[PDB]
């Protein structure tokens, strides 16, 4: 007589959390920003920022792989 | 006499959480942006932010795989 | 005699949550901008934002695979 | 409980007076102004002046700016909550 | 309990004279001007310009500039909470 | 309890006297200006300038300036949790 049980239990968790998460900004924007100038010239390939608030989040990444595989085999 | 029970369980998560997530930004405009001139002159691939609020979440990534596989032979 | 009982079972979850989600944005309008000059000359590929608020989610990511394969073979 | 008096005040003066604002005079007693041009071949996006000879005024000056803001805030609450 | 008395006052006196602002007296007697041009080829995103003598006057000068910003600000709260 | 009073006084004078600001007097007597261009070629993004002789006048000045800024903040409340 034979008597075969497979029950394996899975009660696992994967996760990511990418990028800002939870994050409290209280008056960022204050206090005084001038330029003052006669002439302002830009040409090529220029990037100007003046007074400017910018959050940027790039998540490229936080991809999960999960495999799993059960084999039962009986000759 | 032959017994075989496959019962496996899977209870299992997965999951991204991937961008901007339960973020507070409270009055974040605020304070003076002057910019003065006679010219502004902005030519060949320019990028210019003035006094602006720019928010920007990007996610290539986040992506889930759950590959399972299950084999009872018998013989 | 032979009993085989194939009973597998899956109560997984595989779940994105991706882009921006849940976020508060209080007053971020405020202050003054000003941008003052006799001449605004802009020309080829320039981008320009002055006092702009902008909100951008892109998501090309957070899709979902979920594979599953069952076999039960008896010679 | 609460009382609030707002009775901000204004009784500023404010003088101006201009003789001659941004006028074009344009008395030429001789002489002259010539422009010859004679095989010009312009083609893709081409911007072009040949014998600029404007008389040109930008004047918004001469006048007294003021600029007055005045806020009072009583009791301004906020409250923000995040759970996930 | 609370009193807020908000009583601000302005008085100034504020004076500008301007005798001439910009102004273009252009009085040429004599002489000349010439701009010749002949076989020009301008071909992508060419800017070009030959031969100016423009008189261009920008004032916003003379006048008095003031600027006044009162605030008050009584018991503004601010509370954020994140949990996750 | 609490009682704010908020009584600036501005009784400030101010003056300002300008004669000639900016204006542009173009009185030539005689001479020549002679600008000659014979075989330009100009093609991908050029910007270019041959002869100029402008008369070109900026007065932002002659006036007085003032910036005057006043808060008064009462019991002003930030406060922030995160948990994770």
């Amino acid at each position: 007589s034979v008597q075969i049980v497979y029950k394996p239990v899975d009660l696992s968790k994967v996760t990511s959390k990418c990028g800002s998460l939870g994050n409290i900004h209280h008056k960022p924007g204050g206090g005084q920003v001038e330029v003052k100038s006669e002439k302002l010239d830009f040409k090529d390939r220029v990037q100007s920022k003046i007074g400017s608030l910018d959050n940027i989040t790039h998540v490229p990444g936080g991809g999960n792989k999960k495999i799993e595989t059960h084999k039962l085999t009986f000759r």
